[PDB]
Formats: C-alpha cells, sequence, structure tokens
C-alpha cells in the first residue's frame, strides 16, 4: 500500500493509493466473506459459497467489492493529516492478472 501525491492546489491535494498483492488478497477475502452472509447460491450452503463461484457468478461486481475493502485502509492513513472534509475518491480500478508476449514470424512469399 504505497501512496503517491499527484497534484496540490494549496490546501486541496489529490493522493494516489496503489495496493500490493497480498493486500488485494485480504481485501478479496473480506469480500468473499462479506458476501457469504448476504447471498445464496444454488448448490451451496448458506455462507459457504467459494470465491471461484462468486468471482465467476458475480462478474465485475465482485471486483468492486474487493476495491471497497481496499478503501478502508485509506482512513487509517490520513490520521496524522489535519483534514477539513472527508477525502473523496476521484477514481479507482482493479486490474486483473495479465500476461503479454510478442513474437516475430517469417512467412513464405
Amino acid at each position: 500500500m504505497e501512496v503517491k501525491e499527484l497534484e496540490r492546489d494549496k490546501n486541496r491535494v489529490v493522493l494516489e493509493y496503489v495496493f500490493g498483492a497480498e493486500e488485494i488478497a485480504q481485501a478479496e477475502d473480506k469480500a468473499v466473506r462479506y458476501l457469504n452472509q448476504r447471498v445464496e447460491i444454488p448448490g451451496f450452503r448458506k455462507g459457504r459459497i467459494p470465491k471461484n463461484v462468486l468471482k465467476m457468478k458475480l462478474g465485475e461486481e465482485f471486483q468492486e467489492y474487493t476495491l471497497d475493502f481496499l478503501m478502508d485502509l485509506i482512513p487509517d492513513t490520513l490520521k496524522d493529516r489535519k483534514l477539513i472534509l472527508s477525502p473523496i475518491v476521484t477514481e479507482r480500478e482493479l486490474k486483473d492478472v495479465t500476461a503479454r508476449v510478442v513474437v516475430e514470424v517469417h512467412e513464405e512469399p
């Protein structure tokens, strides 16, 4: 969880929080949990739905939840700062794992 200051308009700042991997795990987990006590899935016991299920039967919604939990860590960061109004959240996004590789090919003619 490393934050980086973008712009500063006198007393109006705009910080950028970027969360680690493990951090997303826990956040994910808080989600998985938070949901189990709120939704029901045809084929599973109450509060027993696996993450693979939710993650696939929730679509980008589960992704939002995971982010929500990641937000909580924020408050506990501005403790030393003397604030006026509660910090707003301009934007946010969760980028899933991804791999890339380019290759060079030669054809006939």
